[PDB]
């Protein structure tokens, strides 16, 4: 769909909270491990999600963190439109299970879970799933904004 | 000079360390407050980055941080080239944004409880901005559209 619209929600492992965004339109997408699950460390999320890409629309649940007034001053400062409510929703649930999967088959060559959830982000990006010619998730996203820019 | 190459360096405010990162041919940039000048952020920084965009080589100065063991094998396992310490199309580039990020930060601080949220802050608005403010690209739509074009 459109090129300024991203899904964000929550994973978990070993304790820990993974924060993930995904750029709908390309399968892109950004992750981290955050210290806890709050409107604080999600605004922050955002605000550099922000100023990386042209953030236009955040879909999410309605968990606390993302309905904190925290998040909604930033989405205000960045102009971002917040929404709680063809296969989406369940786009963010195959992501994040996705991500848990390539997490777990790389789990073992890195010392600490965040290192190991950004090179599972690195190799989610890179990889070409598609034909030679075909379009990774990170070149897809350059792609589409690019077109969108003329 | 290439789609790929990208400058890294730690400048301070606040006493605090802000590691930041140019793209040349773009004048894109990231930046973030890391807790300690050390090995460890700056590979977890880095590979965060590589993980976005294609960086195939990193220009850095010697410091401890960067010429660690830990950014060394991060690199590798990205596939980056490193190279520490004449041209024009690279002279100064990361020393400028020290001093163009540094200006919007001391804009921009009120806005923002926090040093760490103000840099995003200054990161939103330096990759977001047009010369004169009007038309033009800004670096957010150079950096895409040199990497769109290299993809052909
Ligand atoms: O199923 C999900 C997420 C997962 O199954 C999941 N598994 N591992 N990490 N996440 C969901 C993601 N967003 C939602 C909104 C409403 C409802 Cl009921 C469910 C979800
Ligand atoms: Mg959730
Ligand atoms: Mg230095």
């Amino acid at each position: 769909c459109s090129p300024g619209i991203w899904q964000l929600d929550c994973t978990h492992l070993e304790g820990k909270v993974i924060l993930v965004a995904v750029h709908v339109a390309s399968g892109y997408i950004e992750a981290e491990v955050i210290p806890a699950e709050t409107g604080q460390e999600t605004a922050y999320f955002l605000l550099k999600l922000a100023g990386r890409w042209p953030v236009k629309t955040v879909h999410t649940d309605n968990g606390s963190n993302f309905t904190s007034t925290t998040v909604k001053a930033a989405c205000e400062w960045g102009g971002i439109k917040q929404e709680f409510g063809p296969q989406s929703q369940g786009v963010i649930e195959s992501m994040n299970k996705e991500l848990k999967k390539i997490i777990g088959q790389v789990r073992d060559q890195a010392e600490h879970l965040k290192t190991a959830v950004q090179m599972a982000v690195f190799i989610h990006n890179k990889k070409r799933k598609g034909g030679i010619g075909g379009y990774s998730a990170g070149e897809r996203i350059v792609d589409i904004i690019a077109t969108d820019i003329q």
